[PDB]
RNA sequence: UUUU
């Protein structure tokens, strides 16, 4: 039924037509508090204590990432953890190597055997293989991986959210909207975070990521494989970008325009592109617009170019070969677009 | 297809 709009779910409708204050009165203070709590040090220490003996004579470092750490989490959020065993931080594996899978396999029995951890799932077939486990002393669910890129984009999001808090409020709202619309199986919280970032770049409220990664005498790249993962941490004052105070009216107006924008976006020809950060970035052109390391990387890993023959293209701003929405279907996109359209209408005054 |  491509000729009928998919009706916005009632659970979402009640939240939209409900006051914007109710959305945040509790959620923003909680999310900001959860960026740093002492439980995370316990988890870190316990994870090192656990795994060290299993990898003697190898450096071991734990890096926390994901929605808790960036400031859009809630009490039921997982904590994402990158375990770096043997200085793997700067190694990129689009799909895990057999050596990486072997390390993850060896880690599994440690969580099983420890009374401090409940093994929930062992997912070795994923693009980013993970161990899902509950840290029992704190009750916090942890996703443990061997891939540094999530930590890298977390540090970027943190800089963005701290410099321009409107971004953080918007991501908390749209995260909740996605859950109430039952879209999470297709569109992740991370995907819509990038969409918020791109929308605000178009409003001159956030920099293009590429502009933060100019390579010259004063700035060199931190490379994870071919990807530039660092960025200049300049004040927005120096970048020439205004910094807004989030108020309920300001937030509501930006959300209305956000949903209006993605309701009318031409997903057939354009991609959401926070790297470039400019309007109307063509799917047909993006691959020729990236740094020379991208072309070299694909030339030597030809099945690892960005997947552009997909209904919806949202490019990760650091892992430039990753369309984070590659799993969205034609009907999933129609659903999202229809929900955006109806949400924009309900936010009008 | 499963982290971000």
């Amino acid at each position: 039924m491509q000729h009928i709009t998919v009706r916005l779910p009632k659970k979402a409708r009640a939240m939209i037509v409900g006051e914007i204050t109710n959305v945040f009165k509790d959620k923003y203070p909680i999310a900001d508090k959860l960026k740093v709590i002492p439980e995370y040090d316990v988890i870190e220490q316990d994870l090192c204590k656990l795994l060290s003996p299993g990898f003697p004579k190898q450096p071991l470092r734990v890096y926390k990432f994901g929605s808790r750490i960036t400031g859009i989490g809630n009490r039921s959020s997982d904590l994402d953890l990158f375990v770096d065993i043997g200085n793997t931080f700067h190694t990129f594996e689009h799909r895990a190597s057999n050596a990486t899978v072997a390390k993850l396999r060896a880690m599994r029995k440690f969580f099983c055997d420890s009374e401090d951890w409940r093994l929930i799932n062992f997912i070795e077939q994923a693009r980013v293989p993970i161990i899902k486990t509950c840290h029992l002393p704190t009750g916090i669910e942890c996703d443990i991986c061997l891939n540094s890129m999530g930590f890298c984009n977390t540090n970027l999001l943190k800089y963005i959210f701290e410099s321009q808090p409107l971004t953080q409020y918007m991501c908390i709202y749209v995260k909740n909207w996605l859950e109430r619309c039952k879209l999470t199986e297709q569109i992740s919280t991370y995907s819509i975070t990038l969409m918020v970032i791109y929308f605000l770049q178009l409003q001159a409220l956030l920099p293009p990521i590429a502009m933060l990664q100019i390579e010259d005498a004063a700035n060199q790249a931190v490379l994870v494989g071919p990807w530039v993962v660092n960025f200049a941490q300049k004040s927005f004052s120096e970048l020439g970008l205004q910094q807004l105070k989030a108020t309920v009216p300001v937030i509501k107006g930006f959300l209305r325009n956000f949903f209006a924008y993605f309701a009318k976006f031409d997903y057939e020809h354009f991609l959401v592109c926070p790297y470039i950060g400019q309007a109307n970035v063509e799917i047909a052109k993006i691959e020729r617009m990236l740094h020379a390391r991208y072309s070299a990387y694909v030339s030597d890993n030809p099945e690892c170019s960005i997947q552009l023959k997909k209904p919806m293209v949202v490019q990760d701003p650091i892992q430039l070969n990753h369309n984070v929405t590659k799993a969205v279907t034609k009907y999933g996109l129609q659903t999202f677009v229809d929900y955006c359209q109806q949400t924009a209408e309900l936010l009008e005054e």
